[PDB]
């Protein structure tokens, strides 16, 4: 599988695909995919290419999950090895998304090609769903993926994210949970004087901003709340406003969710009678998957390949997880050394990304047999 | 008093003066003022014109304040007269700035003119101070003048402003005072377990007491000092919270009791901060005596009705003009149709306003 597996990520570091710019990467996976009888569907929105392609008929639904986009690569005279180059060096590919995540995409692709070739009427769908703008604005990506997926109640049940994970050592870490991220456009309207709305208002922020959302546990930090925007008047001076605006952020853990969040925001401007809007925004659920089948068929998988049980840990580097985790999936993320991610000479370890698709490949058998 | 009163009126009423365009009603009102002698000086900054004319040199210094600009008209359409013809019909004067004040504004002129001829060597010296800007910022305008003046150490003992004060009939109601204005302009520095301590959050106790604290409940003269907020802007960059506010405040407290006050709040929370703080006018209250006197006794002498004192309603420079410490009343024509299509006045008021205005001079003066 390495052999296979290097090809195909050279193939895609070879392309400039600085977000949301698929240049053809997608083109090529959904090529080889499409030859084996994978169902491939594109949903492309704005100036962001997304592809889903899956194979099989039955639950359950495993979705291998990435990103062709890369980050800019700074000045390119700087790099050793021309970053789209794809140079390989001492067992080490060089490039420009080679460990973040061009390798592990490859990785998860052959991976996934080789499962389906051995096995074509193998139980459940296995998928891929790539997006061409994880790491840059990203409103488009992954997202616009999930809300055409939920919109017509179709299912994902597990998700391996290929986001590099590994920490000094090939298999060291998976990552199984993520924050989620809600936000709170709040307009209070129509600011004797205890009475004043911009009073009352205040009377909220004040109780909003001390309120414990949550202690966390043992997993991930304590819910956290940005005031990121107060708003009220035009700028005229002797003018009293008529609305006063506040957006607010929470990036929350598992011992809360949107739905309680919403709830005591609601109690909270009640209790101190104001009248308002408000639109939430929705960035994603947060996620911990705990011991069970897909923590155990990833975590076996990499055990009984490169013989390293890893440790599970929470946050890191980013990943599309929390807007998978939105669909009820269970999710977790596993990939090679992240320590070059974003950086110049960002490399790869060749014999890694073999490693990877053959865990990649366990995972599959794990999960169905 | 009537035609000259009237006749100069129409004049004013003639140009089209939306604020600060004083559009030549002040070269107008200097020409007639020279040629009786007075001491003409222009203070104009940027785009507003402001006249300061002065007869004589000794104090009491005397002091008509108005303005010439005027509000827009709207439509043309919709004004039985046209806006700036200043056509008379039926014994109303109708135009912009009718009521709004060249009317009254024409009074007063007449009524200094016509005491100087009488008594070239009078005592005291009789003024006036005319802003293009009364009616929009106005921070180019009277209190442009008035700073000159505080500045060379130039005094006004007594002004009338002559905005149109009377409610129900000419001579009904005298304004003797008016609270004072002062705006803090707020920058809240470092806003960005153990959630008290948090900048916003503490900042959201600041604004939670600024909004609501009783600066006083007024005195037999006021209403009470009112703040209201005006902006409030803030959104890892130089984070701060914007506040700005507005204070319109009364007797019961000052410039530095309102400053230390509000430095106390912030203070109190640890927070960190820069404030700058514009005054623009003190409060005023002109007690019975002299002043009031003067011209109560012109409007009983002129309509054998006595002048209601009010604090308040409409606008003026009046809090801009106490600042120097000059005592300060208003008093003009009926006032229901400022700021209206169809905007006018009585001639026969017009010409007992300047009777009025004449009185109060002969009154102050002798
Ligand atoms: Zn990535
Ligand atoms: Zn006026």
């Amino acid at each position: 599988m390495k052999e296979k597996v290097v090809s195909l990520a050279q193939d895609l570091i070879r392309r400039p695909s600085i977000s949301p710019n698929d240049e053809g990467c997608q083109q090529i996976i959904a090529e080889r995919l499409e030859k084996l009888g994978f169902q491939i569907e594109w949903m492309p929105f704005n100036d962001t290419l997304n592809l889903w392609a899956k194979h099989g008929t039955s639950e359950p639904v495993i979705a291998f999950a990435g990103h062709t986009d890369v980050v800019p690569t700074g000045d390119e005279n700087q790099w050793s090895s021309p970053p789209f180059s794809a140079e390989i060096i001492d067992g080490m590919l060089y490039g420009r998304g080679a460990a973040d995540m061009k390798g592990s995409l490859a990785a998860m692709i052959v991976a996934a090609e080789e499962y389906v070739k051995a096995n074509p009427n193998h139980k459940g769908t296995i998928a891929l769903l790539i997006t061409s703008d994880e790491e840059a604005t990203a409103k488009d990506g992954t997202i616009h993926v999930v809300e055409t997926l939920m919109a017509r109640d179709e299912k994902i049940t597990y998700c391996m994210v290929g986001e590099p994970s590994s920490a000094k050592n090939l298999g060291d870490v998976v990552k199984n949970g993520r924050r989620g991220s809600i936000t709170g456009n709040l307009y209070i309207q129509g600011i004797h004087l205890a009475e004043n709305p911009i009073h009352k208002a205040a009377l909220f922020l004040q109780e909003l901003t001390t309120y414990q959302w949550d202690k966390g546990n043992e997993f991930f930090p304590p819910t956290s709340l940005q005031i990121a925007n107060i708003h009220a008047g035009t700028g005229s001076n002797n003018v009293i406003p008529a609305e006063l605006y506040i957006q607010f952020n929470l990036r929350y853990c598992t011992e809360v969710t949107d739905e309680i969040i919403k709830q005591k925001v609601a109690e909270m401007l009640e209790k101190h009678n104001l009248k308002y809007r408000i639109e939430w925004n929705l960035s994603g659920k947060p996620f911990l998957t705990k011991p069970g089948k897909l923590l155990d068929s990833i975590t076996s998988a990499i055990e009984e390949t490169i013989g390293i049980t890893p440790k599970a840990e929470t946050g890191g580097g980013t990943s599309d997880g929390r807007f998978i985790a939105l669909m009820g999936a269970e999710v977790v993320e596993f990939g090679p050394l992240n320590s070059t991610i974003h950086k110049v000479n960002e490399c790869v370890s060749v014999e890694d990304l073999g490693k990877c698709g053959e865990i990649y490949h366990k995972m599959l058998v794990n999960l169905l047999d």
